[PDB]
């Protein structure tokens, strides 16, 4: 017998559907992760043992119908929604905001040795209040194939080659991505296909590091194939000339071909982007005082 | 026995495949579809009855381990080559020549009651001296659902609705966003699913005409979903401000909601864009010498 009233549907995928749902005695607004199971089963591990204030929170599990329904508490809407709804991308004050909490959460998880391997603006969760919360870790790790069209669009260079070992750096690939989109408003790579991925990449980041390089002239799937050979300006300002300068240089410091050239989560969270007019000590006590404010009510 | 020599493989769909391959006895360099069967019939169909200067040739069919074999001519590259290898779009000189060129084929079949139903830079095959050509009819019609990635980016709102009529104006609207990908290098309307693409749809080019917006609200697909409500400039000029003036004017022209609201491809060919500087009359003699010169030879 159903305890919940489905309300909607907020999303879907080649895994299954969430609904917006409200508990039919609690009257409490859900959103329920519904599958058709080894994803399932590594997305509740990881809730059971992480837990912070910029990651979704899992209420229960049952399997109903003989299919597997997460409920999660609800956010009102999503990054993606935002980049859907408004022009040209979010205010630039907004915009520091999200990507504090982001790196917060993302960082959390790399202290941690998690890979979130989804990084991407529908899995940003936004409240009205707009505190972001990180979700969606069916494929989160200490590789399971995503076939998702939004994914490829964030996927680092590595993982389109298939590289055996990958970690921590295809996160910061994926947020330098969605920083540059969530700041003009435009998907960054945007692609059809892995190689039109590669050429993407190639075109507009830089040119395959020499182990990438030899893995893609050594792979069956990309035989024949030659790349783009393209030069790019060494400075971040000048790369990136539609977004602030300081935005220009975290995103430049997320979008190096080599993994191991990326910046750490830790090290974003302390870039001058973060601390230029005392920032982080003027949003820190509006963060934990806007959680007290909405916690009691 | 394999009358050809496959070289390398040029192409892969939801379809199947293309291989360039050499004839072991012509030594003739040949592109040809592989698939695994309505599509194939119907594209044959197709270029049995059709043939233009600015059309792919087709050259044999046959049926080698339970497949059809589609044996065309082959053209250097496509205009997806050039956006995947070079930077910021087409040298505009170029890019009036190739759209004029796209422009007889679109019109040639218009004039023959056929609409395309797959405009997109893949499907533009370039040769070496510049000469473009159109291909891929196996949706072409007098609706056969086209699983493909980039198909996506070039759908009209009526296909995105799936509107019980449609017809020519979809090739239009396609042809618009194809233009302003090749002017600026960059895919005007890219998108991860039909709901995406209905937001970007209302975001950068218009609300849905009446009708559209009937159908949206009746459609169990997107119930409770409530599109972006924005204002858009009614200046070709204004609205996109990065084009050339003329090339602005165009694509205005292509993406209009409504389809009735849309440019034909005869107006297109005849528009001051291409009339301007007395370019028809003398592209259409430097046309006709290559393809003479070409023919010799
Ligand atoms: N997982 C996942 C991916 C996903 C994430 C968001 C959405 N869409 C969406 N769209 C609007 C609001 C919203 N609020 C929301 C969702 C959740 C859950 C975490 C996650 C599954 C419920 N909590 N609060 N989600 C659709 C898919
Ligand atoms: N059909 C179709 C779609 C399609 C079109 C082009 C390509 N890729 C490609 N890439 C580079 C060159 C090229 N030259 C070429 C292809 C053809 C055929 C018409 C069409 C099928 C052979 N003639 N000349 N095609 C891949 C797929
Ligand atoms: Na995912
Ligand atoms: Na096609
Ligand atoms: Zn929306
Ligand atoms: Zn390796
Ligand atoms: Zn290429
Ligand atoms: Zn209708």
């Amino acid at each position: 017998m159903e305890m919940y009233e489905t309300l909607g549907k907020v999303g879907e995928g080649s895994y299954g559907t969430v609904m917006k749902c409200k508990h039919k005695n609690t009257g409490q607004i859900v959103a329920i992760k519904i599958f058709y199971n080894k994803i399932a089963m590594r997305e509740i591990k990881f809730l059971k043992q992480f837990h912070h204030e910029n990651l979704v929170n899992l209420i229960e599990v049952f399997r109903q119908k003989k299919k597997i329904h997460l409920v999660f508490e609800f956010i009102d809407h999503t990054v993606l929604d935002e980049l859907q709804h408004y022009c040209h991308g979010l205010e630039s004050k907004r915009l520091r905001k999200y990507l504090f909490q982001i790196l917060r959460a993302i960082d959390y998880l790399h202290s941690n040795n998690i890979i979130h391997r989804d990084i991407k603006p529908e899995n940003i969760l936004v409240s009205q209040s707009g505190i972001t919360k990180l979700c969606d870790f069916g494929f989160a790790r200490t590789d399971i194939y995503d076939d998702e069209v939004a994914t490829r669009w964030y996927r680092a260079p590595e993982l389109v080659l298939k590289d055996t070992s990958y970690g921590k750096p295809v996160d910061i690939w994926a947020l330098g991505c969605m920083i540059i989109e969530m700041a003009t408003g435009n998907p960054y790579l945007p692609s059809s296909s892995d190689l039109d991925l590669l050429h993407k990449i190639v075109l507009k980041v830089g040119n395959l590091s020499p182990h990438l390089q030899n893995i893609f002239s050594k792979s069956p799937i990309f035989a024949g194939v030659v790349l783009p050979q393209v030069q790019h300006p060494k400075n971040a300002r000048k790369k990136y000339p539609k977004l602030n300068g300081l935005l220009a240089d975290i995103v430049h410091a997320c979008l190096q071909i080599d993994p191991a050239d990326r910046i750490s989560s830790s090290d974003l969270l302390h870039h001058e982007y973060f601390t230029r007019d005392g920032f982080i000590e003027k949003f820190m006590p509006e963060l934990k005082a806007k959680l007290l404010q909405e916690a009691k009510v």
